[PDB]
């Protein structure tokens, strides 16, 4: 129901998270709405603020916003 969800948009995914958004709409969404790829699920996010773990530390939570960007991992942040 819901398009393409902002997040992807100024954002970073790896390479299997990427090839996904590319089916949803197509190379051209995908790379006019600013979508960065990374080695992996794993990536950085949020700007040089927020990080992708498996999992997060307890001072620190999930930014649920980017945890799409991130995929099987998620993207922790400092709040």
């Amino acid at each position: 129901n819901p398009l393409i969800p902002a997040i992807y948009i100024g954002a970073t995914v790896g390479p299997s998270v990427w090839a996904y958004l590319v089916a949803l709409v197509g190379a051209a969404a995908v790379t006019a709405a600013n979508i960065r790829r990374a080695s992996s699920d794993n990536h950085s996010c949020a700007g040089n603020r927020g990080w992708c773990r498996s999992k997060c530390f307890r001072h620190e939570y999930v930014d649920t916003y980017y945890s799409a960007v991130c995929g099987r991992y998620f993207c922790c942040r400092s709040r």
